[PDB]
């Protein structure tokens, strides 16, 4: 029972608890296609400084149920509320990234901000990621027909080359990059399910949140890489923090899409300023 | 519990069950000492063009049990039935690669035809790996020997050296080897038990599945690559083809052993026109 | 519920059990950050050998909850005893690496040596790592926090970068590294919580058993690597096998740290021969 909750839709939902159960709590979401143990660094800080923190794996990724279907925002957002509802959580401070950052915007729109205090979207996906008609600077769909295909053709490689490459910026010029870091995106991917990653990918990629944010009226902290090759900045961060009501955008220059890994120390100080202000 | 079921004897097993409840399924048995991750090329085909998927994690391998003993093909046919039973998914196809095959065989001869449709059997071990005084074409048993003193030397290591070598055919020239795929097959691998995957190289290479094989009369498909440095092509697939009343063989000229990766999209072909024929 | 305990406090703990139900026991304690299948060679050994071997994960490591609290000895030791409970074991050898020892020593004091029959430490952290007024050449305590600094900068690296030199002794001239041992250590390291693992390297460093070595009536039989760079062998085995009441000192001339994996045979040897003595 420690660590794990079923939805009402039958699926099994891992999740780290950590710290006083008094304590402010802060719930951080991961993005694709990896887990909660890629909030690490920042689960760690929070922790030693006493607070609870909060950390789930999306269905379908890390140690929750492989179920092969619901791999929507929607029941992205429920299964956080199943969560949410067993551990009595209302009113934490909710923090996403990437993809996660788009499940957070879901969970407000669909539960309500009133069971949230501040939210923080780091490198996140909305408001559309995907070009179309009406987001002419987005992203071309094929793209993410790429992403999909890559997964379907080798799916144990492309894990290898995500993170090797663009996600933390290891492509570029003056990079250090870490095989342990590399290695554990991997191993992250991998546990998790290849159907729930490949659906995964439409998911973050072609939901519109525009509407969602609109509706925010919490604090909202934005932080964003402008070097990020993954959910580019012009066209996710600088926007969401103008269409929430009361949004700030902190931008780290120079920095890659896996701010949570490279900068934790920044993320970690601005996170910590964030839930005290 | 989605995902998992208790056998008759306590063992834990692991499954994935994906795709539309009413669907025609095909059920999926691994190699050693790998997963029910192995099929992932193939559960993702089927699952996306609406058929429904079930593959299963042998006793002390992957996210099964580790339980210690019934390391054998008559335990490992029962666990797959436990699987059957628990879904009431009779009369699906049984597809098995290399020890997988054994257990199909085995469960068809113990629990009984009528209860699967069709069987393919891939780069599988029927009908007798081992040569004996009355099998004198087959593979020494020190091979076996020397298998089974190398999981316990050090197995972490031996379980990288074999992808990278025979398995894939990475070994031979101009081939191209996947970091990727070699770190999979690890991973899988390295999860499992090291008390099951020993006992288990008993099981794939000195059991006789020669009455077995003659007993099937339902249609039986068998894939094999002629390049395949871990299951002879001649003592094997060649074989099994023969012994079954049924039985239909698919040579993949110059394919190794793992051919449900390095030959995914003929495998996905070959499996869909036998489900659909 | 194969392989699984609950505690009192709630924690699931996770373990191997394998062997004849009759046979003579050995529990196994495995050391920081790591889990049961630390212990492969010495369990797969034992088994075959027709005894019956136990291994178990430490809360927080392996496949154990990742509880956020009670990353202490007393607790580690609470758990084992756990285990024990659930299988009526009591009378066992019990086996420590590394923290393992530990565990070993403060089970034995909190829960009575008349439960074991026998214990080993191997390569163990008694009687007290750090430097104290009363253990004038321990090591500073500055070296476990930089430890503990580098868990919560960056674990994925710093999981590669100890297997890769210290613990095996892989960075000693003429050393033979093995890319498979390095990568399970990390492996096994990643799976379990950052948080019980930098709280776990106090519970190892910074405890004192020297009350509870000098409690120890039973056979102890100490097995250390002179040549250690993790638990520097003067400061640690010669001591605890001279403050137990009966107990024996086998040193591995020229050996590191990880002797289960580097010096498996003369451990499954030197194990065997006092468990029959």
């Amino acid at each position: 029972s420690m660590g794990t909750v079923t939805t009402k839709d039958g699926v099994e939902i891992f999740y780290k608890d950590w710290g006083p159960r008094d304590a402010k709590v802060i719930h951080f979401h991961h993005g694709w296609p990896l887990s909660s143990d890629d909030w690490d660094a920042q689960l760690l800080f929070f922790v030693n400084k006493g607070f609870r923190v909060v950390a789930h794996d999306r269905r379908g990724h890390g140690r929750s149920s492989q179920v092969w279907d619901g791999h929507d925002m929607d029941h992205y957002a429920d299964d956080a509320a199943a969560v949410v509802e067993k551990l009595g959580t209302h009113g934490a401070m909710h923090v996403g990234h990437s993809t996660g950052g788009g499940e957070v915007v879901r969970y407000i729109a669909r539960h309500g901000e009133r069971n949230v205090s501040k939210a923080v979207l780091i490198s996140s996906v909305p408001p559309l990621m995907v070009k179309t008609s009406s987001n002419p600077n987005g992203t071309p769909k094929s793209v993410f027909d790429d992403f999909q295909a890559h997964v379907a053709a080798n799916r144990a490689q492309f894990y290898l080359d995500v993170p090797a490459g663009p996600f933390y910026g290891y492509n570029r010029p003056g990079a250090k990059p870490s095989e342990g870091v590399i290695y554990n995106w991997w191993r992250q991917g991998m546990m998790g399910s290849t159907k729930a990653q490949y659906d995964g990918i439409v998911a973050f990629s072609q939901t519109d949140f525009t509407n969602d944010l609109k509706g925010i009226t919490i604090p909202v902290l934005v932080i964003h890489g402008d070097d990020d090759q993954v959910v580019p900045y012009a066209d996710s961060g600088v926007l969401s923090a103008k269409l929430v009501k009361n949004g700030k955008l902190i931008t780290y220059k120079g920095a890659p899409h896996g701010i949570p890994t490279t900068h934790a120390d920044k993320v970690n100080a601005d996170l910590l300023e964030f839930l005290q202000s």
